[PDB]
């Protein structure tokens, strides 16, 4: 049997994940919507991401003979422009990855090392989510929103 | 022999698809002419699925027994800049989506099933190309309008 | 700017296309649906060779800098049988090709000869449609209209 | 469970299409006998065309916990010649398509919108054939019988 | 012209025929419709090898100018369950064969050879349906029905 | 073209019940597997990810009505313990997602939103299929009993 | 022998096309320098197609033993921007149409078809790049000119 408060960690970052597809799903459809093709397509590939996550920490969680909770779902942090949509991904990454590394913490003190491997592992992808993010807001500012919109309407 | 009433609806909506694909080619060899080479294409590939939607009303009306009317030519909304065009557009696509429901209210009536069939696909070919339209006026709004002129240069 | 004269005449053969698409597609649509299938699919062909030859008068009108007509549809003739609808697509060919005369002496004398080369390209396609129609008529003359329409049911 | 007077129209529609395949498919021998072999040929498929709906409706009735009526199969229409086999086949279609559409009807109501697709494809289905047999039967008065006969010899 | 015995014969064997269509395509789709694939995929070929059966019969019977029956639609033995289903085509089948054997008899006594083939080659087939029947019941017998039923669930 | 506000409140309620059924398919799946019965956790894994590709053609559809999609309030996963139970919970889901579905159908085609109603009616197509893979699932363990059918159902 | 004066007329249209072929094949490398490479590749194009049509004119004039006059190069055009540019080309095209449109005349007067036909050929080519440049000079209107020298930054 696992540890209970692994459990615990995995199923926090597991109810973080579930957020995420959920917002970033949303998001992609909302600039496919407007005509945003590139960055619909782009927010599409970070919502799979996220669902991989999603499905190897239920994975993890039973094999440790825990109980997943894919009941409870967070607050979505949904923009109502572009600039907005990116800072409400930044935000909830920023979150993501504190969470990410105190499960870590804990995983490496009650020797779960494959836990943390696998913690770690997401913990990679959501950083460079950050780096894209954060990226995208750098461009806005460098060429100006209405150019930033302009390269991202084709795929 | 088919009803009546559906034979009148159907030469009703073949007047819209009439309409459509002359002013869908026009518009199209005006922005050929301008050298917005990929609203050109899009436009054309719009009146080609208008003669398309034409052809088969023409084929129903025919085995439904009635007289296809090729010779009545409703008014073409022709925009004078790119904006308008699309605006026209979509003033004549908001025309014929009222009009194939009301049809197919009365094909349902007289239980003229595969009729209203028809008219269904028509009436989400249509629906899909409101949406392309909304979704570039949006654009507009966006990116600015020559942003998105120059998105439209090349094919 | 083109001539004005070159411009309007370009919108008559223009006319002349338009009437000729309708016209023949329906006859097409009405063999069809007789059964006469190799009749059916050869006046589709011809509404297809109709609608390219507007096609490029369209775009030739826009170069010159005038305003292409697709509102203004004259008188389909459309028959009641096969001796009648070739003899209308006939009466219709006749009159294209004396406004295609008209519009290559035109031409000629303003000295617009691309425009009368793309006239004289055209007056070809439509003596040859003639070619077709009389000896089509000679067949009906020759073997019986019974026999003619035999042999135009299967493509 | 399926509705009951659903279950009722569509054993209905099923017992339509055993009549059609049973009297297209004798049709279509007969043809073949006589050497018509482009007729044969078409009979055929429409025979092959009306098992496939038999057996959509088998599977929906199945689905809705109903029991298909395969025992009852009712008049077969057997014309003499091509004209008469023709109109029989056409006399079978026009009753076909009215029991289709109270089929529908009552689906819509009692909202069985899957049952009524099904019965909307077969409809159109049921339509092409008789937008077939009415061409064929004007392409007898507008070339004449023994033209006709002469154009369904030899298969494409 | 054939015999006319022969030719009720014929149509007796069609009509067996006929009933077996309809009651294998009926058990088929039941046992689909109950999960047990295997079962059903067999039955159905069962029925399309009695379908091709008539065909033949069918071509025989006008070729001797007799009128082939397909109005006459005997009693239908549909079973409740796996055992009864497969007793019921049982017992069809040994009714099928023996009238098989009287029709063969009355062929060769009024020296129709090409019949006599025809019906024995039927017969061959009906035959090695038997040999599929008393295996399967065999089967339930020596494996218990729950384990029977088991090896027919995939196909 | 504003899309009618109650038609936009049904596909957001068919929505939230695509949202429950991706959730409680996917922990299923991934429970089948832990256990061994490789069969029932691929096929159930199929469902969540076609509940997924319902989901995704609803939030286009109230975009394109310009509605608000709702991803945010999630309903009540019905988990089973065992693999009878979860195949009941299932099948008590799908009948209620139908049953939304039939209610939403209705109200489309009386404010004559027929692009939106065959959307539903494709969805519940879809849904009816899986109605009939899980009536014949319980049906199969009654049949053969439980540990055959489990057994049947340990190899992919 | 050719005409005399046909023969001019045809060394009157060598000339200009002498003067096309190096006044775009200059704005092309001005262009490729600047990095405006869409716009280099095109102007590169055109004074190819111009270089050919200077051939087919040789060949034209040596046939009806005329002696080609490739040592006589007017004025060329060249522009210090791209909107000057576009507008020199544009320039020196009304005056090659202008000169071919009296050519073709002449050719007609004293029945020599086989030149007209070439220079009927010439005029078509010189008409499609009017279009062209009238095309490129309304679509600095249309979007601005620092966006229509962004649009023709990269080549295809
Ligand atoms: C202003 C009037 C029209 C113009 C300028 C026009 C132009 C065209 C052109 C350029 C094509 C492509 C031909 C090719 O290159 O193969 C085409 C195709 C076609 N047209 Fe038209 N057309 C017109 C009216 C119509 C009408 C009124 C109908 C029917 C009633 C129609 C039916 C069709 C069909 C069925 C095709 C083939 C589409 C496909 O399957 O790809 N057209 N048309
Ligand atoms: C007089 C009765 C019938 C005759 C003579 C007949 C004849 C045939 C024949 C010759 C074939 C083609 C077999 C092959 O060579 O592969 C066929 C196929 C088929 N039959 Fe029948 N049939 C009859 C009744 C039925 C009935 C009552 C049903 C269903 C309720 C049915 C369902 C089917 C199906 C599903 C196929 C396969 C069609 C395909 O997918 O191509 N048939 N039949
Ligand atoms: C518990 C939540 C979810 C989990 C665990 C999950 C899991 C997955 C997985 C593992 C895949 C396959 C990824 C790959 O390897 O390519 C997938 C695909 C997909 N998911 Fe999800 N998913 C979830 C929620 C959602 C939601 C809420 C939506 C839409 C609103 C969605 C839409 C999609 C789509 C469109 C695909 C691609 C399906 C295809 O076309 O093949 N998913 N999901
Ligand atoms: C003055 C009279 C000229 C004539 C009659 C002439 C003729 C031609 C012809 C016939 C071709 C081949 C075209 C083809 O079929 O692809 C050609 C190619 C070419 N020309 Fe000229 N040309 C002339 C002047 C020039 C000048 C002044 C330049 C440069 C400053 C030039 C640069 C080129 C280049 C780079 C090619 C392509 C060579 C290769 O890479 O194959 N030409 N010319």
């Amino acid at each position: 049997k696992g540890d209970k408060k692994v459990i615990q960690h995995l199923n926090k970052i597991l109810g973080n994940e579930l957020i995420a597809i959920n917002q970033y799903f949303l998001h992609s459809r909302m600039w496919n919507d407007w005509g945003l093709k590139r960055l619909g397509a782009h927010e599409y590939h970070e919502s799979i991401d996220e669902m991989k996550h999603a499905d190897k920490l239920i994975e993890r969680i039973l094999f440790l003979e825990g109980l997943p909770n894919l009941q409870d779902l967070g607050k979505l942090l949904i923009g109502e422009n572009t600039q907005e949509m990116l800072q409400c991904d930044l935000n909830l990454e920023l979150k993501a990855t504190k969470d990410l590394r105190e499960a870590i913490v804990h995983c490496e003190q009650v020797h779960d090392y494959v836990s943390r491997d696998l913690l770690k592992d997401i913990l990679e992808s959501e950083e460079e989510h950050i780096d894209y993010l954060e990226t995208q807001l750098g461009l806005i500012q460098k060429v100006g929103l209405e150019n930033y919109l302009l390269s991202h309407m084709h795929e």
